[PDB]
């Protein structure tokens, strides 16, 4: 609807109709490409995906979702054209509009991503900034509704234990804000989101229904909870400096099997946006474990991402089906 | 006509009347893009980009143009492949030859794209090479034809300030001995174009109704000019060390607005093929910027980038149909 | 037939049936590809490449054959994702599975492409691994097939000079095994394919009218070759320093032309699966050639790859039909 040729740059530029128009979308489109019925809508339009840090399932996601719709698409990775910086955004971004109908930003920071929106004359899409991350929520409320039927999202109690302050902890704060979530952001007082976007979510997430509780304390946040969700400690774009005093704020905050314990449902579901330092057998998940000794897992457990309780793989699938949904959403009719 | 497998390294490989073909089937191509009208020639037809130094603008548009044309592409870009240096341009190109349709390649210096046209067997179309940039020039063409229209290209005076003898310098020579236009290389001697090539092209543009001018004096070089064109002091693959002496060199050169004031042509429009270091936005553009002083753009000043005689961003666009119009004429039937 | 779903890691998970299938579907779509009358079967399947070492060949090779077959492609280069590592192969795994229709993998020992099966849920192909290289020998078989009709493969001697013990040595035991060919590996002794392999190969080699000979002696291995076969003193991924012990060992099984002449047949041809060092014009050709002192040549003289025998070129041709034909059994029908 009020969807054709508008930007997807964070959450809150969108009412809780229109994100739940977007999700139930999804939803079709996902279905119609189990059962084989899916009416490729993005025929014959060139899409641009400027990509500045790594990915795996955001540019798959992208790539495939397009594929998919009839589009094709064109990956500027980091270091490979001018964008890399040579060039100005705001130059690149009235280049890009002239060749292409849409455009994927992964990068660092908000004002990159928007001055690249005002200029493009093309929808922008975040494929992950900084500060946001809203593609990933699409799916992740999305693979929420798939696994409690019949709730609505005010009735559903969403847990994030971790660095409150990074994108993903932000970006929860949005979802909240528009679904009623009630959204409870278990991290150190150090790792809390900025109070100005706590706020303004509250205000909106009560409205609906929901409230945003922020706490040091495991045991008092975790009860209750339909599902736990978390990421790593240091994201990417941090200086590796960090990782030394991360572990050390966030250690007590690893979501473990006493973690899960301690929330009291026994149905409760693990969510991870992923990649996930998880075992011990990574480059730096090795080198990062016997170090400060996180043996078997850092932010969360092996036995918890390998337990019945992790999605986090039909999480991930979700990724597609929800950008897929973007892209039609506003590129289409 | 004589252009189906015909490689596309040089300008002066082509007569006056193939250049003007060549034009003019772009100039279609635009049109029957944006009418929705694009009946597509190159279906089925694979594609192979060799990328040595970064590119958007010509990356993106060999990629949209094949698209649009139902091509597709391969992108090996600088060190993924083989191509890189461990193997033969010669065997490489014979490799190729044998999977592709086309081949393009942006690289360092002639002999490369020379050789790899000899042993590839598929047309070689030249993305920007160390002497040459037939692609821009073309581009340039039209972009220079849409904005005069009712003029021949003998009836237009081009200035080109800046450093004379980097590939775009070289370029200019060969499209003015091939259209009649008024060439003016406005630039210190040191950065005059090799001898050789401009008596030769000079030859050819007198023969045509043209003259190529060079000339130190920025005075009676800008003078009565319908374009001034410019670019950056140091290309792609020169040594850092560069910097120093080309500022040097060429800051008398930066097109300014006084630069602009004259020409005496209010009408006068200016022209960069991009990037351009014209704000203290970017990376080595503010390191530049305050070391040297060049505050406020360094060949071009950012008043005359966001002027309105700035047409570059049309001049960009532009590449991507003169692409398409180079592939659907040496790949088409 | 039992072809559908089935991955493709190692020549002998197939029967001498199966791999003649596929040689034999192979050489249909090579040739319906000349004639035009190719019909596509893999149209709207994805597939995701993963490559962690270079390749121009094996990468080319997926890209147009999916291309021609109307799958379209995602290329996970050298460190652009997550996979690099960050992430377990498992994780990526089951998350690439959830997205695509199939996945190549070119890297660094069996285990990962293995472990990347198991875990993936949809076809695996070995793009080459440390170990093995499936995909290679199925075009080399083939190419041997289309120079000498009328052959059954246990009609015909191939020798392989060289380093005896990397992945492409490794892979003509296998290829023997299910064919019958008669095999000679000539290299020094500290080169040759681990025991335990060659054993089972021999066994079944023979059962199939074929023997493995290996020997040191140039001399009585290269008699009555049908073929001689050789590569790269060190491969990808081996340390640099291998290098000077590699030469000193190899130099005298160097593909020369007294090499062919000791053959005694003069209808030998040449074959190597490229890269190759074989002139004095390369990166670390030109290096390695004046330090040791191979001019000319290192595992094969430029006069022996120049020379009429050499059908290196019809051979890497072959690679595209092959991997188009791996592609079309395992995904459609
Ligand atoms: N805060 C984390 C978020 C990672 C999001 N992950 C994804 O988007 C999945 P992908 O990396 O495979 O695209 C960080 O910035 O590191
Ligand atoms: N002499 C300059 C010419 C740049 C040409 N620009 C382009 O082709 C536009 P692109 O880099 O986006 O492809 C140089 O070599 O640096
Ligand atoms: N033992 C050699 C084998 C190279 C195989 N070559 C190919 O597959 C051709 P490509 O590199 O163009 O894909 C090595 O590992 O170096």
């Amino acid at each position: 609807s009020g969807f054709y040729h508008k930007h997807f740059l964070k959450l809150l530029d969108f009412t809780p109709a229109e994100l739940n128009s977007l999700l139930q979308l999804a939803a079709k489109l996902k279905a119609d490409k189990k059962s084989g019925k899916e009416e490729a809508k993005l025929t014959g339009k060139n899409i641009a995906l400027i990509f500045e840090k790594d990915s795996t399932r955001t540019r798959c996601s992208f790539e495939v979702a397009a594929y998919d719709q009839g589009a094709r698409v064109t990956y500027l990775g980091p270091s490979g054209s001018q964008i890399g910086h040579k060039e100005s955004i705001k130059d690149t971004a009235r280049v890009l509009g002239r060749m292409y109908d849409g455009i994927q930003y992964r990068g660092y920071g908000q004002e990159i991503v928007e001055t690249l929106a005002e200029y493009a004359r093309v929808p922008v899409w975040n494929g992950l900034t900084n500060e946001f991350h809203p593609t990933q929520l699409l799916a992740d409320l999305l693979t929420m509704q798939e696994h409690l039927p019949g709730k609505a999202f005010n009735e559903m109690t969403l847990v994030y234990a971790g660095d409150a302050r990074n994108n993903m902890g932000n970006s929860m704060l949005e979802a909240a804000a528009l679904t009623g979530l009630d959204l409870r952001l278990v991290a150190p007082q150090a790792c809390w989101p900025e109070a100005a976007l706590v706020t303004e979510c509250r205000a909106l997430a009560q409205q609906n229904g929901g409230n945003i509780t922020l706490t040091e304390d495991v045991a008092k946040g975790v009860e209750g909870a339909d599902f736990i969700y978390t990421d790593v400690w240091v994201s990417m774009g941090e200086a590796k400096e960090k990782w030394a005093e991360r572990i050390a704020l966030l250690r007590e905050y690893q979501v473990n099997s006493k973690m899960m314990q301690l929330t009291g449902n026994p149905e409760v579901k693990f969510l991870h946006c992923l990649p996930a330092f998880h075992d011990d057998q990574t480059t730096l998940g090795k080198k990062m474990a016997e170090e400060f000794g996180l043996h078997g897992g850092m932010e969360v457990t092996d036995e918890v991402f390998e337990s019945a309780a992790s999605i986090v793989f039909d999480q991930a699938e979700n990724r597609m089906h929800t950008i897929k949904a973007v892209m039609v959403a506003t590129l289409s009719k």
